[PDB]
């Protein structure tokens, strides 16, 4: 009927060339998996302490990489736009380089949380680049959760350097 | 005779508060443990790759905190004045971090290199801390390698907020 065809790992781009991205990014409709990440006060962060709210959740290489440093600062300011949402910007940057870009920027809406000591989260959300010089790295991608812990939109950006559809991401919260 | 008294895990301080750091640091005398690290071109870099010249590993948390920001700054200037050496500045700060500082600074003496794909370093050279919010970063640390790929001097040190003995390190390095 309406299934998805066989993979064994995805593959993006990164300036044309193809790079493995792990596993399968989860699609609408299916449940969220939990995870713990690192805040900026290095205090743990569960998917569990944003319920009742809605999640976008921002993943991508580094935040010290101006593609990515775009899609922060756009989703910051798409923050104020939104009903009952919580943007969470998803790096494997540590919390101390993520939150100098953000207050550099003075961008308080997003919330940054790292994955430096949760690497499985990659592996879970399927972002994990697998080959090549980007290896260990989030790919660039976007998962758009409801208030009941169900995807609703997501999207792995085919080429790493170009931005996320940020119009798509934000259109499933409008009701 | 002269052996050391037996130690199941190592403790430093952050600001007086007692923290656990994994293992053992190598001891001077002792052959120093492979490794694998990531360059700023996202390269592998092992302590193979160094071979004839005597190593400096400057380990510290994050080059985007203060202390270990200085460490970087003092090291470049002493690696002037050292004969045959190398000085590697390591942390779990990302590769574009690492270098987002030294470029700003301009410091060019220094080589950097991140243990983001590579946990098993901050295991095998005693230095990953185990316990409260810093758990996943490198402990404040020094081991200086002679040219043999023996360690001849090593440093824990005992306060994280602490700069690591630059002259002590730099000592056995004279002939």
């Amino acid at each position: 009927q309406g299934i998805d065809p066989f993979t064994m790992s995805q593959t993006v781009h990164f300036q044309g060339n193809p790079v493995t991205v792990a596993n399968s990014i989860p699609q609408a409709g299916s449940k969220a998996q939990t995870f713990t990440l690192v805040a900026k006060d290095l205090s743990d962060v569960t998917l569990g302490q944003f319920a009742g709210k809605r999640k976008v959740l921002n993943i991508f290489p580094s935040i010290d990489t101006g593609v990515s440093a775009a899609s922060v600062r756009k989703f910051n300011q798409l923050a104020t736009e939104i009903d009952n949402t919580v943007v969470l910007c998803i790096s494997a940057d540590l919390p101390f380089a993520q939150s100098r870009f953000c207050g550099a920027e003075g961008l308080n809406n997003v919330i940054t949380l790292s994955t430096f000591r949760n690497a499985e989260f990659l592996q879970a959300y399927g972002v994990a680049i697998a080959d090549g010089p980007l290896k260990g790295l989030a790919a660039r991608a976007v998962v758009v959760i409801d208030e009941n812990d169900n995807v609703i939109f997501s999207q792995l950006v085919d080429e790493i350097t170009t931005e996320p559809d940020y119009e798509a991401a934000l259109a499933v919260l409008k009701a």
